[PDB]
């Protein structure tokens, strides 16, 4: 269950940022996403080898992982004095979430 719970956490990372309040939870928080996103890299819920395979030597399907890691990477550095950066920023993530799914659709 790392899979499913990776969401739950990339979801439940950023809750722990609007509501982190200090910059230490900020690490913390996005310290967990980097984290499980780099996890997420392998991540194939609904297998790959079952519906659009693409072509990139599947690299597209890491660099949206890998890529993510690099706006993440950025915040992460933010956190770590810059929490208000680094909250709204999470509305930026949770805007990728979206761009997500059109990687998950």
């Amino acid at each position: 269950a790392d899979l499913e719970d990776n969401w739950e956490t990339l979801n439940d990372n950023l809750k722990v940022i609007e509501k982190a309040d200090n910059a230490a939870q900020v690490k913390d928080a996005l310290t967990k996403m980097r984290a499980a996103a780099l996890d997420a890299q392998k991540a194939t819920p609904p297998k790959l080898e079952d519906k659009s395979p693409d072509s990139p030597e599947m690299k597209d399907f890491r660099h949206g992982f890998d890529i993510l890691v690099g706006q993440i990477d950025d915040a992460l550095k933010l956190a770590n004095g810059k929490v208000k950066e680094a909250q709204a920023a999470a509305e930026q993530l949770k805007t990728t979430i979206r761009a997500y799914n059109q990687k998950y659709g």
